[PDB]
């Protein structure tokens, strides 16, 4: 159970986007159905009417919460991988349009699951803005809490994958356009009960073993990580 609160843009908070510039669903309950539209963007996505200016190499944040912002953001049941995706804003998350950015799963490391980091981070993890055409885009941040992950919700929808999902309205203003984007994956149609990373026990499967849901990140993907930028006690 978790929700974006804002973003921040160069390690300065752009202010609580709950539906303002993010697509805010009224509550932190998990999304499941594989198939439903509410995979695109959460079970409210609509216009908002503000949209986060940003330029091409600016580090764009997101901030998730639990209850209250800079909580315990997100129940440490919930093991599982996070993923940012772009799209066009044109496409309105419609079609073949998302492109992957970012992935994190599990880190052999420090023995740590992406969740896990992110509640070290106090919610926070960030993409760097690629070189893609100035214009309109839309984020989509996706955590997937495997917690009940060993069934699948197409045949048992008490249990299943949880995918916490968030658009941002993000404008690209100054870019060189030389990673033009290219196409993407369907939300809902990118995930199936076959998908490498839907249907796993973290329970009894060794971590290491785990293969996040494909696609892979893009090649003109610039960079991102789990990581505090900014401390919300105090902007
Ligand atoms: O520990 C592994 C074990 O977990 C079992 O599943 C548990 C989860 O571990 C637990 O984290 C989860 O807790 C949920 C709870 O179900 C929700 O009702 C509650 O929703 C809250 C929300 O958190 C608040 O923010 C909001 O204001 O109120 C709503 C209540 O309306 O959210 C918490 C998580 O924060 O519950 C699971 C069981 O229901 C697995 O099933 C088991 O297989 C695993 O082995
Ligand atoms: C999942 O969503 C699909 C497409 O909207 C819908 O037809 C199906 O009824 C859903 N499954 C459940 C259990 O609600
Ligand atoms: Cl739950
Ligand atoms: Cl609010
Ligand atoms: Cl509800
Ligand atoms: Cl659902
Ligand atoms: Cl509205
Ligand atoms: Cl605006
Ligand atoms: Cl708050
Ligand atoms: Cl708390
Ligand atoms: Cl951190
Ligand atoms: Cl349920
Ligand atoms: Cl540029
Ligand atoms: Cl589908
Ligand atoms: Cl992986
Ligand atoms: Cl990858
Ligand atoms: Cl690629
Ligand atoms: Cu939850």
């Amino acid at each position: 159970h978790t929700l974006v609160w804002g973003v921040w843009v160069n390690g300065v908070d752009q202010g609580d986007g709950r539906n303002i510039y993010i697509r805010s669903p009224p509550n932190n309950n998990p999304v499941k159905n594989l198939t439903s539209p509410d995979m695109t963007c959460n079970v409210d996505n609509r216009v908002v009417p503000k949209s986060v200016p940003v330029n091409a190499g600016d580090t764009l944040t997101f901030e998730w919460y639990h209850n209250t912002r800079d909580d315990d953001i997100i129940a440490s049941s919930h093991h599982g991988p996070i993923a940012v995706y772009i799209a066009p804003a044109a496409s309105n998350g419609q079609g073949n349009v998302w492109v992957k950015l970012f992935e994190d799963a599990y880190n052999v490391t420090n023995s740590t699951w992406a969740v896990d980091r992110l509640i070290t981070a106090h919610g926070q993890h960030s993409v760097v803005v690629p070189h893609v055409a100035p214009g309109d885009y839309l984020f989509r941040a996706e955590i997937i809490a495997l917690h009940e992950a060993d069934s699948l919700y197409s045949q048992n929808p008490i249990r299943g994958a949880q995918f916490y999902i968030s658009c941002a309205q993000i404008t690209i203003n100054s870019s060189d356009d030389s990673t033009p984007l290219p196409a993407g994956v369907p939300f809902p149609g990118a995930y199936t009960d076959s998908t490498p990373g839907i249907q796993f026990n973290i329970y009894t499967t060794p971590a290491t073993s785990y293969v996040a849901p494909p696609p892979s990140v893009w090649s003109g993907a610039l960079g991102g990580s789990i990581a505090q930028v900014g401390d919300a006690s105090l902007e």
